[PDB]
């Protein structure tokens, strides 16, 4: 019902960030959002209907570190900031951006705190039903939202074409699977090309590519913030990581170097992650939206804050409590 | 009074009470309570049989000792338990090494005292300081220089010169004049300076033989024994080491806020902010420490063991340094200590 407006003056800026939105006004700006961005009415949504599919969605979500609704909710803000800021409607068609905005709501649902090979690794259920199709977590996440609009009282697209309906359905499992960093990197040159060929709204191939490029945009958003964010995601990021490199060594296993917390060196990890994931993709969208630019240079500042910090985990001095019993 | 009455009236312990292990090598006089370091000189003085050879009066001695010990204030490192271990460390050199081939018993006997008295009135800032903040003692003495051991100097004379503290006061001239020319050379041979100053003369002696009548080499060698003392906390096991370090740094970053303070660049082991300790401590060890203690192996073959430990020391603190870098997150979890 509310405007976003009202939530606050700065919503609609690349300058806000979600995370400080309260957990309990959460649903209510998905709805302000949509309603901002008028797909209640363009496609007739049910509000009562919509409000139910919301909450459940929110519900689906654990309460790892990082992998939880505070995440999906800002990953969809970024959405929502995308339209606001580079006028998507001029690049996608409605049913596309609208399909990108639920997939970032459902795009990471009943997420565990670990990765795909974890799943395999230690052969849970979902690894028996996906393994073999590939990135078996993001299967996973689809077909939650799936079984979520099968729900009763949540099926927000309960009345719409069968042609809508079944564009709905294919553009949420191609995003919700195009959320694999793995996906993305298979894609990457694919992505330059058609940066470089330019952006033709006439391709029906380039708006499958250009959706790809979004979702991951939205994804790794933080990233796009202050200091103070990147700095509180790396806390949260890497206490998930290790908790399973944790479980990896009860197993038997010797967990990727980021996973392990007696070998993790975070600022070469976050400056690596920064600069050849990240900073790519924000630089890949600053190139098909120049109104993007101050994104990438954000990504660019905030990896360099790393740089600048990472004296700070070597001890100069003595410690706070003048000894060396740490030793 | 009460603590002179007890050292003065209880008799002379027995070395032996004090510690089971204590002349040897591996004991560290650390261990020993502040509240028994006074009887223990005590108890050194007498094993030695200084006390006996040089007829000194119990009552003044007991007044002497309590004295030395008030004339210490607690900085960190520069403390009494710095000079009492420094002290026992002379002790075991005598009960370990065999001086008395090489060294006079005046010279001994002016070591062992000169060990007691080497930091007198220390205030945990080093001669650079004293300069740089104008200090009384600069005023004093810094035309000289060494600034602090000249303090030093005076306040352990000014101690012998104190109503009921004068120790020597039976000497003859000649050995009154003796004990302070020696308390002198051998105090300001504790300014690091003067040691690099004669770290060449030492490797020519130790190559050319030490002759015991050769009264230079007399000089040089009590110069390397009172460094020898001086660095002798190095020489024990690696927890003496580390809480040697704990003290030595407390006590340099606090200099180093002073300096910042009053608008100078402190050096980098000064610096809280820019000291790596396991570097510094490796390069301590390298350049200063254990060329000191491979002279002192190179002239005496029982002092093998000291520099052993001092090279092992050194070996510790590379083994150690991976664990200055932060792996993972700190235990809290938070990244809050990088803003
Ligand atoms: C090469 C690589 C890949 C990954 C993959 N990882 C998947 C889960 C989300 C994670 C992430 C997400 C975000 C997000 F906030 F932008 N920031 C991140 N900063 C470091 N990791 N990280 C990326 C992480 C790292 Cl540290 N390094
Ligand atoms: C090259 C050099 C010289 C100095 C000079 N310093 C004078 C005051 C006592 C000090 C000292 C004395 C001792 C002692 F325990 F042997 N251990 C020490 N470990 C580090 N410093 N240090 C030596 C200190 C350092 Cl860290 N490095
Ligand atoms: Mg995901
Ligand atoms: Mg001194
Ligand atoms: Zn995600
Ligand atoms: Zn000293």
């Amino acid at each position: 019902i509310q405007p976003v407006a009202a939530i606050d003056s700065n919503f609609a800026s690349f300058t806000y960030t979600p995370r400080s939105l309260p957990e309990d006004d959460t649903s209510m700006a998905i709805l302000s959002m949509l309603q901002d961005m008028n797909f209640i009415n363009n496609y007739k949504i049910d509000c009562p209907t919509l409000a139910r599919f919301c909450l459940m969605v929110k519900k689906g979500y654990r309460d790892p570190p990082y992998h939880n609704w505070m995440h999906a909710f800002s990953v969809s803000h970024f959405c929502y900031l995308l339209y606001k800021n580079l006028e998507l409607t001029n690049y996608l068609e409605d049913i596309e951006i609208f399909a990108l905005f639920i997939s970032c709501m459902c795009h990471d649902l009943d997420h565990r705190g670990t990765n795909n090979s974890f799943q395999v690794a230690s052969k849970s259920v979902l690894a028996a039903l996906y393994s073999s199709e590939g990135s078996v977590m993001e299967r996973h996440h689809f077909a939650q939202a799936i079984a979520i609009l099968n729900t009763h009282g949540c099926n927000i697209f309960d009345h719409f074409s069968r042609k809508d309906y079944q564009r709905m359905l294919d553009l949420m499992r191609d995003i919700i699977l195009a959320t694999d960093l793995a996906h993305h990197l298979r894609i990457f040159k694919d992505l330059q090309k058609m940066a470089e060929v330019g952006y033709d709204r006439n391709n029906k191939q380039h708006h499958r590519l250009l959706l790809c490029l979004l979702m991951t945009s939205c994804d790794l958003s933080d990233q796009t913030k202050g200091w103070k964010t990147t700095r509180k995601i790396a806390e949260l990021i890497y206490k998930e990581f290790f908790s399973q490199g944790d479980l990896e060594k009860a197993m038997g296993n010797r967990p990727m170097e980021m996973m392990d917390r007696e070998k993790a060196y975070i600022p070469e990890l976050q400056i690596s992650f920064m600069e050849h994931i990240a900073m790519p993709i924000y630089k890949l969208l600053q190139d098909l939206f120049p109104k993007a630019a101050e994104l990438y240079e954000r990504v660019a500042s905030n990896r360099e804050h790393w740089t600048k910090v990472s004296h700070k985990f070597t001890i100069r001095g003595l410690p706070s409590n003048n000894s060396l019993d740490f030793l």
